[PDB]
């Protein structure tokens, strides 16, 4: 309850081993396609939120958008879960297969 300094593990602006621009950059795109002109109160969840992501580096290799879209913690119901969920369509626009139909939004 309340903790916040230094030693803890701080936002980094480049991008680190386990995140690059690939999948960082790829987020900031996505938070534009749901609304053109966002806001600060926009990032302030996004920033924040993938601080906690990027902790459990289980969608770096295999690439889970969908599972990202779901690391919320509880009151995500629409405003950064949703730009993960962008990524999901997204991602089937590659050279590799049509998927499938089955996990219901």
């Amino acid at each position: 309850m309340g903790r916040i300094f230094s030693r803890s593990a701080s936002p980094i602006p480049r991008p680190p081993r386990g995140l690059a621009a690939h999948h960082w950059l790829n987020f900031l795109q996505a938070a534009y396609r749901l609304e053109p002109g966002p806001s600060s109160y926009d990032f302030h969840q996004l920033k924040k939120f993938l601080k906690i992501a990027l902790e459990t580096p289980v969608w770096i290799c295999p690439i889970n958008y969908s599972l990202l879209a779901s690391l919320l913690p509880k009151g995500y119901p629409g405003r950064v879960n949703e730009i993960l969920h962008i990524l999901i369509q997204t991602q089937a626009q590659i050279p590799s297969r049509p998927a499938h139909h089955h996990h219901h939004h």
